């Protein structure tokens, strides 16, 4: 599909078996979802933006379908206000900017 | 053009007449800048992002010419770590993401 920026890019996501809204972010280096109980193994990260910083989980190898486009990689979870898909899974799913 | 997300969209801006760099950020509702020197009226105003709020200066309808399209809107500048094109602007130069 093409999507406008009139309003933010919310779409309808797959992880940990819930479905979310998350934000397409072209700003993102990564993907941050908001507090989730993951199974498996993580890493401390601290992770910094407008305001200053979030302690955040790390998840790695991650399963995440974006809009039927399938995708995997690292999660960020914390107390994130917004999903963000973050370039390292947008780039999986074919996403571009366009001007 | 067509930009691909694995590295980070960033572009050379023209504003008040000097060239930076910033990052087209589909994520951000808004145009934030690092401090500088802009010409003109503006009003303190208050933004949030992942890790909290910032005060910052808002500029109104100030032009701004983003690889080589122009725009003429809203730029906040205040201690942003990044600077940041937001969908006000993204949307005058035409941007979309497709996918
Ligand atoms: C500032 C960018 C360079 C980096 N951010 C991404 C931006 O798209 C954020 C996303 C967002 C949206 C809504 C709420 C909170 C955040 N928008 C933002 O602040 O927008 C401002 C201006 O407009 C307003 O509308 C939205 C909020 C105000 S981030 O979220 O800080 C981030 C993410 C991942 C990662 C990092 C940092 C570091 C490591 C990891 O990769």
């Amino acid at each position: 599909p093409q999507i406008t920026l009139w309003k933010r890019p919310l779409v309808t996501i797959k992880i940990g078996g819930q479905l979310k809204e998350a934000l397409l972010d072209t700003g993102a280096d990564d993907t941050v979802l908001e507090e989730m109980n993951l199974p498996g193994r993580w890493k401390p990260k601290m992770i910094g933006g407008i305001g200053g910083f979030i302690k955040v989980r790390q998840y790695d190898q991650i399963l995440i379908e974006i809009c039927g486009h399938k995708a995997i990689g690292t999660v960020l979870v914390g107390p994130t206000p917004v999903n963000i898909i973050g370039r390292n899974l947008l780039t999986q799913i074919g996403c571009t900017l366009n001007f």
